[PDB]
């Protein structure tokens, strides 16, 4: 299984998982920081990224790590209140600037490309206090934001991620509130940060576009959650609708108006205004594109950036109640299959990132891919020699290779989550994604490989695997 020629193997980070130096050097606080502080076990032991793997500190640790791995592409995101304390450039933090330049040049002079994003779940406190994505004001608050760092860094850098997973983001954040803000609005939140969030990226595109791209020659694109979904029995046609509508849910949701159209899926909209209709709203729960917003989004994105970590069954769940949520919007309930193996909701079933894969191809004009983020996590006690993960990382390998080859997916950077053990959000430290190692109770952050790290960087060295 040879991969093609100039194949991109990444690994990845975020930098409120990674960095630490949360209030280092003039830092503006971001909602995880605020989060995190507040504790009431939102997170797996009141834990927070204060320090994390200390990466704001050791990036000369990271940047061993990523030699030795072999990387051609390194993918880490910016934090915006690292930048710009306050979200603007009003004040701009120029030690911020240094350490991510640094970490350009670093990258560059050892061969290594970066892939950036600009905005991984962290926003700003101070545009969270401003309403954040549930308020229009946010739109240009990104884009000044977006602007800011193509000027910054687009000299060297020409893979540009804007948000970071826009639909988990808007479901988390503002849905479920299980992410900061920690607010939930089951039904009504997701979808009206869902609107902004696609009109904030849109016109960060098309400020790349218009002041950036000829001079940088760069592409830019935003990353997408997907699970890849299969109808829980498989003969059953409200459930193959189902599983067709949950993915048309949850993934083509944003990447509709993005790739296609400017507008969201028609079951979708159907949906949504049908129930708020009969919920005695005056609006449909969805907020509309105007003709001019279709016109701005439409053909955003220079590439499709997905994230893949696992695949669940669906089955018809008609919304008889007229409950309120985006679960019973779409009308579905999602399952593991019991006979799967799972680290916590990472179930493993390596053929679905294939599927996915090929759903993409077909649905977005054979688009260029990245996969910009896949892994697996350990549960603590973690084992260095972790020879069980190393045979899921294989298996989903071959599965990339079969997409490419079979079914011809223009699949050029896989990323792997991540490069270090890291805080997994809600899950803390208690959920260990790296390929390498790293102890949270030694101030040093020492960072050690797992079995998967040699395993991986001989794929790398071998570009694919027998
Ligand atoms: C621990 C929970 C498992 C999380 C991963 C599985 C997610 C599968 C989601 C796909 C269903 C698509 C329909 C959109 C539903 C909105 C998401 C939600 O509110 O839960
Ligand atoms: C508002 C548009 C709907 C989009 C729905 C897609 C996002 C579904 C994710 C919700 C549950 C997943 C929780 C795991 C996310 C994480 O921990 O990183
Ligand atoms: C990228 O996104 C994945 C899925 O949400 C996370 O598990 C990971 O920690 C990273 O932030
Ligand atoms: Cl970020
Ligand atoms: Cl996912
Ligand atoms: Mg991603």
């Amino acid at each position: 299984m040879a991969f093609p020629a100039g194949f991109g193997w990444a690994a990845a980070t975020a930098a409120y998982q990674v960095e630490g130096g949360w209030d280092a050097d003039g830092k503006g606080p971001c909602v995880w920081d605020t989060f995190t502080h507040q504790g009431g076990e939102r997170v797996f032991k009141n834990q927070t990224g204060d320090v994390a793997c200390g990466s704001y500190t050791l990036w000369e640790e990271d940047l061993k790590c990523i030699k030795q791995l072999g990387l051609t592409h390194y993918r880490f995101s910016l934090s915006w209140s690292r930048l710009l304390p306050d979200g603007t450039t009003g004040f701009i933090n120029q030690k911020g600037i240094d350490y991510y330049n640094k970490i350009i040049d670093d990258l560059l002079k050892n061969g290594v490309t970066p892939i950036v994003t600009l905005y991984h779940f962290d926003l700003p406190q101070t545009l969270e206090d401003q309403g954040g994505w549930l308020s229009e004001a946010i739109i240009e608050s990104f884009d000044k934001y977006a602007q800011f760092c193509f000027s910054t860094f687009g000299d060297r850098v020409k893979q540009w991620i804007t948000i970071n997973q826009a639909n988990v983001l808007s479901v988390m954040s503002y849905d479920l509130g299980m992410f900061p803000p920690g607010i939930p609005h089951f039904g009504t939140g997701g979808y009206q940060a869902a609107h902004n969030l696609i009109k904030a990226h849109a016109r960060s595109w098309h400020s790349y576009d218009s002041l950036f791209r000829k001079k940088q020659k760069g592409m830019v694109s935003l990353s997408l959650f997907a699970v890849w979904l299969e109808p829980a029995d498989p003969n059953s046609v409200s459930d193959q609708e189902a599983a067709k509508r949950a993915i048309t849910f949850h993934l083509d949701l944003f990447a509709k108006p993005i790739f296609i159209d400017g507008d969201y899926p028609e079951v979708v909209k159907s949906q949504i205004a049908s129930m708020s209709q009969k919920q005695g709203y005056p609006s449909s729960r969805l907020p509309e594109f105007t003709e001019e917003e279709k016109k701005m989004i439409k053909g955003t994105a220079d590439f499709f950036a997905v994230q893949y970590y696992t695949t669940r069954l669906i089955k018809y769940q008609e919304n008889k109640k007229g409950e309120l949520g985006i679960l019973q919007d779409a009308e579905i309930e999602f399952f593991p299959d019991p006979s799967w193996k799972n680290v916590d909701w990472i179930y493993v079933v390596p053929w679905g990132v294939c599927k996915l894969l090929k759903y993409i191809k077909d649905t977005y004009n054979n688009p260029v891919i990245y996969i910009t983020e896949n892994g697996f996590p350990q549960s603590d006690p973690a084992p260095l020699d972790d020879t069980q993960r190393w045979e899921y990382f294989r298996q989903t390998f071959q599965e990339l290779f079969k997409a490419i080859q079979l079914d011809k997916v223009n699949l050029q950077v896989y990323c792997a989550w991540s490069l270090l053990d890291n805080f997994e959000w809600n899950q803390g430290y208690s959920s260990r994604f790296g390929l390498f190692h790293v102890d949270f109770e030694d101030p040093a952050r020492p960072r050690v490989p797992y079995t998967s790290a040699k395993e991986y960087a001989k794929i790398i060295r071998n570009n694919g695997l027998e």
